[PDB]
């Protein structure tokens, strides 16, 4: 045996693409056979996944973000530079739990806010706290967990001091309907969300810099990389190749266009050159 690696995901479109991506990279470019476990779920499952490893009912490698690795799983603060970051979560996880953080693959998907480009361009919006001086005018249509928590909107109101008329707890796709209607003015979004240039919104930068960086890398257990030292290299290939807009059109490929998450990944790695047109 010891010719397999399990690459994980949650249940989330980026994840599950990324980690396709992962997947496929490995099974282009090494001889290993590759089990795909992309229906994770749970509080830190991958993590928990990762410690167990492949071998051991868990996982080998996933995609994780620097600034969850810094705060959630270490504990450190959340205003720091990407590079800090990454330079921390990479010595951290690899003195505590001897994982080893690959290369950053190009984008920072970090929470956000969102309003129409219309409304943006009305009212010169750039930035939160632009935003935040005309927000007395404007409603919130946020999802329950960024609306709870103070890693979320109480935070993120108590630091820019917004003072939306109201904010609302809106799941499913209940608040892109919603700005769609202007029945809201904002929602919360993930930066990469697929859904952002078909609905005609806006990010807004958070010039206060109140969320960490959260920029995605491949991380993998040191032993299987002592047991496959090539995969690194391999794995490394995907440095900086993915940009915000890029991985924005391939979950909007998934999310609105409804395509298979595995061809996206791979069709995207064929036309990147990532891996041969035949493979």
């Amino acid at each position: 045996a010891n010719d397999t690696v399990v690459v994980g995901s949650i249940i989330f479109t980026e994840g599950i693409i990324v980690a396709n991506m992962v997947a496929e990279m490995i099974e282009a470019h090494t001889d290993l056979k590759v089990v795909r476990k992309l229906n994770l779920g749970g509080v830190n499952v991958n993590f928990e996944a990762i410690k167990r490893g492949g071998a051991n009912n868990g996982i080998d490698i996933y995609v994780e973000y620097t600034g969850h690795g810094l705060v959630d799983i270490l504990g450190f603060p959340a205003t720091t530079d990407p590079e800090g970051a990454y330079e921390t979560v990479k010595k951290e996880y690899k003195r505590k739990w001897n994982i080893v953080w690959l290369k950053p693959l190009g984008f920072n998907n970090t929470y956000t806010l969102t309003v129409k480009d219309e409304l943006a361009k009305q009212y010169n919006l750039k930035t939160f706290s632009d935003l935040a001086k005309i927000s007395d005018k404007l409603i919130l249509g946020a999802t329950m967990f960024f609306l709870e928590g103070p890693d979320g909107y109480p935070g993120l109101q108590k630091l820019y001091n917004f003072k939306f008329k109201h904010t609302k707890s809106m799941d499913m796709g209940i608040r892109y309907t919603a700005i769609d209607n202007n029945e809201v003015q904002v929602i919360d979004a993930w930066a990469t969300d697929g859904l952002l240039v078909s609905h005609k919104l806006k990010i807004l930068e958070d010039d206060k810099a109140f969320f960490p960086p959260y920029y995605a890398a491949p991380i993998i257990r040191q032993d299987v990389l002592d047991k496959h030292p090539e995969l690194k290299d391999v794995l490394n290939k995907l440095a900086n190749q993915i940009s915000l807009e890029e991985m924005q059109k391939l979950n909007y490929k998934v999310d609105g266009e409804g395509q298979d998450p595995a061809k996206v990944a791979k069709e995207f790695l064929k036309e990147k050159g990532l891996i041969l047109q035949v493979d």
